[PDB]
């Protein structure tokens, strides 16, 4: 149908906007601490601690399959990256500290993304 096409164009455009959001958030991780999944070869107990691992490469795979229906779903995955890290790592670690800085700097990006998503519909 024509409606299904219009819906698909909307999703494509959301995907475009989320891709720019993802790029802007990933720039706030210049150390690349959150770029890839925590390695289960190197951290073999990880899934005993963290039940829903997340990282920017995994988000990008989902994004490119158009698997984010709305900004909430995308934000859920970003918050998992941060929250997983702040539980597994202690406060005095470069990893925890990187997550705090990513959360703080990402807030600004996500605030305007939400306005754009609502504004453009």
């Amino acid at each position: 149908s024509m409606e299904q096409v219009a819906m698909e164009l909307r999703l494509t455009e959301l995907t475009r906007l989320l891709r720019s959001v993802l790029d802007q958030l990933q720039d706030k991780d210049p150390a690349r601490i959150f770029a890839q999944p925590v390695s289960l070869k190197e951290v073999p107990d990880y899934l005993d601690h963290i039940k829903h691992p997340m990282d920017f490469a995994t988000m990008r795979k989902r994004l490119e399959a158009q698997g984010y229906k709305n900004l909430h779903e995308f934000e859920e995955d970003f918050d998992l990256i941060i929250d997983n890290c702040m539980k597994y790592n202690a406060r005095d670690t470069v990893f925890y500290r990187a997550a705090v800085r990513l959360r703080d700097q990402g807030g600004v990006v996500l605030r305007q993304a939400r306005r754009e998503v609502d504004s453009i519909g």
